[PDB]
């Protein structure tokens, strides 16, 4: 298991524009296109992202290409984030993948707001962090996925994904 397989499990793969769990237009492997209500705006962002007139459909390859960019960007976002980097640096490889998953889902900003959880993780107080992480809208809205990520932080293993 690795970050790519992990997120491919959490996000799925869809080749036609779709609405995510928040009702936003997305495509591929969890690639958000727009928070706007307009399908056109979404088709427009899509074309600009792929570089061709897609008509709201992309191939597997294109989906994977967006995915690789998005994973790269999440990592690079963490490394540039003063609140995030130090956490990330302190973690083992498995747990870093959990932090990346969160950032990919919610954005660097979103994650950087979990101040208390972050400190707990930095301190390696796993059970406590797990409990604090669960007191969030993130957990209440997407509980099955949140449980997977939380177990990952708690145990430092990939069990939740097997
Ligand atoms: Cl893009
Ligand atoms: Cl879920």
């Amino acid at each position: 298991m690795n970050i790519f397989e992990m997120l491919r499990i959490d996000e799925g793969l869809r080749l036609k524009i779709y609405k995510d769990t928040e009702g936003y237009y997305t495509i591929g492997i969890g690639h958000l296109l727009t928070k706007s209500p307009s399908l056109n705006a979404a088709k427009s962002e899509l074309d600009k992202a792929i570089g061709r007139n897609t008509n709201g459909v992309i191939t597997k390859d294109e989906a994977e290409k967006l995915f690789n960019q998005d994973v790269d960007a999440a990592v690079r976002g963490i490394l540039r984030n003063a609140k995030l980097k130090p956490v990330y640096d302190s973690l083992d490889a498995v747990r870093r993948a959990a932090l990346i998953n969160m950032v990919f889902q919610m954005g660097e900003t979103g994650v950087a707001g979990f101040t208390n959880s972050l400190r707990m993780m930095q301190q390696k107080r796993w059970d406590e962090a797990a409990v604090n992480l669960a007191k969030s809208r993130w957990y209440n809205q997407t509980p099955n996925r949140a449980k997977r990520v939380i177990t990952t932080f708690r145990t430092g293993t990939w069990d939740a994904y097997k």
